[PDB]
């Protein structure tokens, strides 16, 4: 009768109408005589401990909630597949791109950074775009965003950035004062601030936005030659955005606009698609780059590094159970198959450690046993062993020590990583005084036109109006360093707001 | 502007003289640098010897604790309780022992279905939980903004919460589930009528009443027991908001209640609530037309007049929201001598439910958290080692009872009241009970024409998205309540469809 | 060769000699190229975060320890089956006894009460005998002991008893001072103390001891008539015991004597067997019992309540992985199928609440999805849809609320429990003087002969010699109340020891 | 009266005879009326959920156990102080060594590696010697052992070594087969094996053994000049050991021999003492060392690197609660104050990451709020925020992001580390074919005499007799590579044993 997002239970009943309803069992499978009333001493007496069904149900209900992700809590998920359309075997030996036509199952989670589990979808926020590839050589987690860059470039400032973006520790209120204080004290965030406050900041659903790995990745081919690559997945449905008033109205109407849109589009046969590209940079070009090639704030221009098509991402399956397949899913950037490796990108290096720790915290030590996280296209044969909530044979009676003389699993020499000589001094290097203005200026002048610049300035001024006077002055100084037109228009809008 | 916006300026001015403290790690080792990571060369990989980076990242990775399964979105405050009248005849508890006895309190305001990132101004019953720090230990009065509840049997609470919350597959709200449960359980008609009225969306936490909603037993020094209700009525006046204003406030600031409470407390506008009771004797409990322990039944003020007890004043904001509001736990089983529980099935179920979820959400030793500590009581027992054992594990005291070495001893005075019951211990079907007359009286007498019209409009607006047969069942229940109720609701639904 | 326990890895290698050694993978299935050395900059340089395999394996190593059971930590497990031999369908309608010859899979765990995971098997301690039945009506957990009785009779004293049996809170040393202080202050433990310090207190392996449910259970047949029953499983291998010197010597030589003995006996075709009996008591007989029929410190004499054979317990399978099948197993006495229910036995009522709580703490909220704990002979269907490490499909998109109009699982009236009318007053009743002497006197006089009495007195005196003078005097007073011969022999031995 | 280890409770009662016994309260401080009987309807009725005190007590008892340490589970603890006796300010700028006479509180935990919680003290095992210093610059954890060296030299093999030392995954029994298989496949463990099977392998209590940091630590003085140092704490009570028969007898009598000995010695005014030494090595000597100066299997001879006294360790206080002060204590080697830093020792680098992870696992994310782990001699201010069991004010309303313009805590420039130029290709370097024989040979010939070598061979043969033939042959080949006398004596003893 209605759209698929509301007829879920009617569809379930139609699907399971011929068969009889299952009997009501306890946790241990004991059938339940009654589940409407509790055992009491007469009509008006106290409760009995002997109500094992009540105790079981109440205890399980008391433990429903697991810790939410520290970032990207609110999200929507889907399942699909990946198809290779062109040969990039000259760059990487990974089995994902081994030949043309090789389908590969994938899982995708869309999310917002600062939004909590009960927040609205249509808000001004960078969007999370996490893709998991189920491959015969284990799982590969491409955890990207809807933006090629990020706010900061050094890992130790990520918790401070998240704290500044989140609620005030005392009042529990979202605070543009902290937001703009951090943004002005770290001027490298100007590029991402411009990207977020442009019209692309509030996309019209998850099907109308691009995805970027944002990191330079290392591709090793069969000969051992290594190149540096970027990852872009571009939507085939077209880029579409929403206005501020429309975003606020959608937020007040339905906070789950993105989830509902994705669910309906998938259930109506309107499968969203993304085209997979790469940008390959050689070692020589990495040495001769005008900036740091591994800088998270920098992009690679399309003129010197043209996009090369690789494959296509199609999402064609809604999650059966949201908690089972979306809430419990974990993306580990360290999960990289042979042929793809990490670069000296400091942010990526920090992410290599950050994610498994929080996954063990919020999902348990054995979270890789969860079906959505399992590499079911492979076998996990190693010397890892006993853990909390270990529902596996625990690899049976196999030896749990290595090396051994009893035919236990053995390492494969071909999986050894690429080696690069690194010369220098092991110390902390100050990098806040780097170049932060030229790419932002190029984006503002060349990429943006008059109306988009006006909208960007209006959005920045509207968000910054609630900050303190000196914070606004510092932000204005940064914007003026970017461009005098930027700074002057922002100052004028702020002055009329005051 | 508001003090909440000027929080950091206030914090800076609070020192105004002291230089910034040194930056230490978790173990107190001073930090040489906290802006850059240790790398080999300008463009090299990270090194594991960055102990400060590993510590900060690991602590950041574990910042989130599980949210409460219900009443997740909350606002808290601290204050005190003052006794204004003598009710020592009914109860011997030291909270009401004498007039003028100040007593520290802590309260939390919350919404039932609202998750952590949700808007305050939403049509939802409001949580009003009060904790009393008393020399006889802590007392948790976990009330609501309504004198009643939707259901009356404990085993249906998880089903009700599931129906109120997201769809398991689509993760979307389902009025289909909400109204299916409401129509299949007609006892929720009274609370539904209360919620879909003007009082459903209050204008801040300072403009709503609080109700324990349960019949409690008061035992005096002689052992004579009575049944009592608890009402705390706002002295600031009852204030409500329209649906358009509620939606606009939700779109503007989801934390309107938190901000309003914070500003009112910080501006010297301390909210107050007047404490009352409704005492019922044993015989009147036998002569009550309905079940006196029914959660869907109130006691009319004509036969059970309100009698003032004290006043609740909130005059302090939380210093740290996570430390004093997120980590606070309210256990209804925490009852001092002189107050006990009744055979109210819902209360009996809560007595077991709350400590379990507190041990899950905060940890086995959650009573060692400062906000949950009974710092007016000298705790001494035989409970021992647990995860994050905190204070002293009670030292070298014997950990078994009884013993011959002067370990803590039970005192006979704290013995509970003894009442005899007769009957067969079995499950009793109590869904066919009376559910109509109190709702009918509230609709006809308490409300007027415009309030009934608004109530019907709100119910129709919420119910229009349900399926046809669910709407028909709900309409039949409303017609059973009153033909005019049912007919107006059905007309509005037909216009909506 | 040697015992099969020592040849485990040789057997494993012989079994897996016809198959290629598995490749070494990470947690996510990524193949490992070098698991012998860490990534270092140069030969003598610092470690780099890039060792994703090192971090993952070390993190899993850091979390392999789950909390040990608060009691019965040291354990040995086995798997087998239960065969019905006779007809008891007149007493209970449970499908576990429905027909003759109906095989039923079982799992058992043998344990000591006060022993930790690192302690010796051959010590003086009541032995745990927990049996799990996998039945089409869900799992049934018969959690018995090697003694028909217990130390106490009121559940609020169980933590105090365990504390007195365990280490001193300050010195972390065993304290017979606290042991005998609690024993003397609780005279009801005299029967259990006599049983424990008799010859059968130190059994020679788990195959040479009996098992007792120790509780009166309610059996409901198809007509609704309810009787009270006991459960006895008697070893077919014979009752064999060990001396104090031999027990100490075996403890010194090998702390895992029981585990090794059970493993070798099962692996050598020496399947241990236990014969299953019941002791049925009617409502009128319970009303006319000389003592409390529900008292945990009282037995039912075989003359008035003859044992009726039911079936046989055979163990014929060793655990494949000890942690997976013995450490992670959980026995819930509340897991009772229809036809068997609990009695007003206060200890049993307390256990009904105690066990699931500690299981959720020790394993986790979803511990029933662990394969050893799954009711794989039952089709579980309920409305519990959440949990840390949700491992099945979370029952898909089925409605999570009850009642409903969409064909969700429904309760069946046939599982409704038995109802009795209990008259009285709801209050605490002091029950410390329920004739704690007559059964102990009867046992000591009739069951034990002169040499066994002498050995029992020697054992009690040897254990009590380290207590204080007043504690010894109180214990001697209790033993004299039991019998003057008991008291005089114990006091003479104590005076010789002091 | 007996010794304090048994008169604990009597002394506790004597200390509190002149005060009324405290009332019995619940967890929330509500007084308890009756903690001896449960509330039941009538004399013989079912239990009722109204027993809030019973539910609280049972629930807290059900969660009494925390996960045991993956290694060094069985332990004994004590508290004392550290006194500086000489001037080492030229090597390090640490305030712990700042000047002479500076008393400093310390905490010490003694433990066995493979021993589990319920295991005997007198067992052949390397002994743990962990020292925590409470200083004004935070806590310093010197986590050493009773041996200057270790079994292996590469971090990734530590879990395999622990698995080989611990119980069989299937039979849950100890396996000398696994032990000697790992030992023979890793010949670098020969030095440590000789040390462990020498006479000092089973010390007579914790007061009669030395302690070694075993790692080369780097000391930075005020000028930034860095040196490499070792740490030795040598007992002033004398080195005393026990025979195999005596160790077995002590194990069968009392498994807590070490704990009891330490407790009695401290309570009787017999304070044990250890003298603090260092071995300083310069950069040039490290470059010219015949072996790897950072190798965990190599020592520094006293002729070239003489010991230089620093201070004294005195333990003069028993714990007042074993769980509160010994079980909950956590030692983090990364907790190093300014003036002391780590070296490129791979094992130390691995420990720096390993320890905090397992501490957060087994004690909770906020385990530094536990009083024994708190740095109460230093003031703590940082941007770490909300966690489970936040047992402090959570630093109030201070800003939770850095940098900021509101006077939040600031980094101290003088605490910056020492930078050393490091060159070489970032890759895994094999460390198995290194030199593993000459130091063991020197120890065997010079340090050991005839009877000591005979005892060492007897002990090794007694342990190795139960291994397989090929494992024994490989071990014999390793011992022959060490010395022909070693190999021939071991093989002759093995042939006599078989
Ligand atoms: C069988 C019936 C009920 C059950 C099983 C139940 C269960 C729960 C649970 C599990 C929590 C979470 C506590 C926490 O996470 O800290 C909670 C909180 C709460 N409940 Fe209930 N509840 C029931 C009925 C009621 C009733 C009748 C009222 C009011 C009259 C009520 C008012 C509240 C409030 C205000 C909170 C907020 C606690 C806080 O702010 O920390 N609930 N309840």
């Amino acid at each position: 009768s209605r759209d698929p997002a509301s007829d879920q239970m009617q569809h379930w009943k139609e699907q399971r109408a011929a068969q009889k309803a299952d009997v009501l069992t306890t946790g241990a499978g004991n059938p339940v005589g009654d589940k409407l009333n509790v055992i009491t001493v007469g009509p008006r007496g106290p409760l009995l401990v002997q109500d094992v069904v009540f105790t079981d149900e109440m205890a399980h209900f008391d433990r429903e909630r697991i810790p939410e992700r520290v970032v990207h809590a609110k999200g929507a998920g889907a399942f699909g597949y990946f198809e290779v359309t062109h040969d990039i075997t000259k760059y990487s030996k990974a089995k994902v791109f081994e030949h043309i036509g090789k389908k590969t199952p994938i899982a995708v989670r869309f999310s917002t950074v600062a939004g909590e589990s009960g927040s609205a979808d249509t808000v001004r926020d960078p969007r999370g775009f996490a893709v998991k590839f189920y491959t015969e050589d284990g799982n590969w987690d491409l955890v990207g965003n809807n933006t090629p860059i990020f706010f900061i470039r050094d890992p130790i400032l990520f918790p401070s950035f998240i704290h500044s973006q989140k609620r005030n520790p005392q009042t529990h209120l979202k605070d543009p004062d902290m937001v703009w204080d951090f943004w002005s004290l770290r001027p490298e965030s100007l590029h991402q601030v411009s990207f977020l406050f442009s019209d692309r900041g509030i996309p019209d659903g998850h099907r109308h936005m691009n995805g970027y790995g944002s990191h330079t990745f290392k591709l090793v081919n069969a000969n051992g030659e290594a190149v540096y690559c970027k990852f872009h997945y571009k939507t085939d449905q077209g880029i579409k955005n929403l206005s501020v008033e429309d975003a606020a109205r959608l937020s007040q109407e339905d906070p789950d606009y993105g989830i509902r849109d994705l669910f309906n589009a998938i259930a109506t046969g309107k499968y969203p698609s993304w085209t997979f590209y790469i940008q390959v940079m050689t070692f020589n070009q990495a040495e001769t780059f005008p900036f740091n090639p591994f800088d998270l704030t920098k992009v690679w221009p399309h003129k010197d590094y043209p996009l090369i098509p690789v494959g296509k991402l199609v999402l064609n399956r809604n999650p059966v159970n949201y908690f089972a397949e979306v809430e419990q899913i974990a993306f580990d950037p360290s999960n990289m198959p042979p042929g793809i490796e990490a670069s000296p990108d400091k942010m990526l290096q920090g992410r290599l450690f950050a994610y498994p720790d929080t996954h063990r915290h919020r999902l348990g030590p054995n979270y890789l046993h969860i079906p959505v996280n399992c590499p079911y296209r492979a076998r996990v044969a190693n010397y890892q062993r006993d853990g909390p909530m270990c529902m596996q044979d625990n690899q049976g009676g196999a030896p749990n020590y290595y090396p051994n003389s009893f035919g236990a699993p053995e390492q494969q020499p071909s999986a050894l990583e690429h080696s690069i000589q690194y010369s220098g001094e092991v110390r902390r290097f100050n990098t806040a005084n780097d170049d932060n203005v030229t790419q932002v200026r190029a984006f503002y002048v060349n990429v943006l036109n008059e109306e988009q610049r006006k909208r960007l300035c209006e959005n920045i001024a509207g968000h910054l109006k609630d900050a303190q006077i000196f914070i606004q002055k510092k932000a204005v100084k940064n914007f003026t360093e970017v461009h005098p037109d930027y700074g002057s228009h922002i100052q004028a809008l702020l002055d009329k707001y005051n």
